[PDB]
């Protein structure tokens, strides 16, 4: 029943535009709404990726590798999966296999690749997939991992344990000003509910 | 070591604006980052997000989601029912709301989430992620009652929680949606447990 009907551009950045949308909606009614894009997007399935990297260890509970960074737009400290944005002609899941080490310093293996999902479609058209990875933390590789942060990049690396996730991410957020990413939180209510 | 020094505003609409936020790297170098914030935010968070777990004897529990078309998206989008905090409102309180309104059921509130970002290196938008149970067998959800406001245009789709991620990818194959990410992860843990 909906559509778009035009999308008229209002504030090009570098990085982020802002649009305004006019569509179709479903009583035969146009309506418009205030749109977010990235500037970055050329052929890519999606923006972006992120990673749920699970670390496993003989003789260790098995591991959620997490990232703590500094976020402009949050004027804040965020705790979140591994992720960036999808080079042109790269593959979601080499991409996420690449973040995953220069964030990490772990040289993962794919396990799962999702369809694009959406960040938060009421905002923006931005959508990554989520790539699940098993790190074989037993392998001498993944010893003594070192993140090589690009440009910019200051990253610290939590490894929680996924039997005690949500709890641990609790424990974090009641020691310091820090914001627990959506979909972190999201795995780690999941995991408490099955 | 990091923080905001200055933020510029680029483009402001209505519902959302652009704005160059200028911060201190850890290296003591001044670096910009083009940020989004909605215009909207008085509130411990913009929005509630709902994870509605509903109960029926002698049934699969199953979660329920909505479908709606997003204009920043483009077409039809699988979501935890959501929406903004009112002014003056609590978060459970705008959860039931929410999901009464976006659904038609009642729910028992179980837990909600601190204050959790829905994309750190876009924008600042932050949700409360509120576990909502819903007595299915209870005269007043028999026949749930949604309650539409001006232009939202709902779909209502419960899905077997046990069997969470394979319907979704289902939905996703048969159906051209975007599953939202939140959604999506929740799923991927429901799987990924024990
Ligand atoms: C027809 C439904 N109306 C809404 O819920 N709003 C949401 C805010 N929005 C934006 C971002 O531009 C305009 C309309
Ligand atoms: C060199 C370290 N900084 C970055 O990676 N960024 C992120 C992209 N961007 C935005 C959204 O404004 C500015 C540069
Ligand atoms: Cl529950
Ligand atoms: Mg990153
Ligand atoms: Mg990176
Ligand atoms: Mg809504
Ligand atoms: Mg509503």
């Amino acid at each position: 029943k909906q559509y778009i009907i035009s999308e008229e551009l209002i504030s090009e950045g570098k990085w982020v535009k802002l649009e305004k949308t006019t569509y179709m909606d479903p009583t035969g009614k146009t309506r418009t709404w205030e749109s977010v894009k990235r500037t970055t997007r050329k052929e890519q399935t999606a923006d972006g990726v992120a990673v749920i990297p699970v670390l496993q260890r003989t003789l260790h509970y098995e591991c959620i590798v997490l990232v703590k960074q500094f976020r402009p737009p949050m004027g804040g400290y965020c705790i979140e999966f591994p992720a960036g944005l999808i080079d042109d002609g790269e593959t979601p899941e080499a991409a996420a296999l690449r973040e995953l080490e220069e964030e990490t310093g772990y040289k993962g293996d794919i396990a799962e690749c999702s369809p694009a999902v959406c960040m938060d479609p009421g905002l923006s058209n931005c959508t990554i997939h989520i790539v699940t990875v098993t790190i074989n933390g037993d392998d001498a590789e993944n010893a003594r991992p070192k993140p090589k942060p690009g440009d910019g990049e200051f990253v610290e690396v939590i490894s929680l344990p996924k039997n005690d996730l949500l709890q641990r991410l609790d424990a974090l957020v009641a020691e310091e000003h820090l914001t627990v990413d959506a979909r972190v939180y999201s795995y780690a209510l999941a995991l408490k509910h099955a």
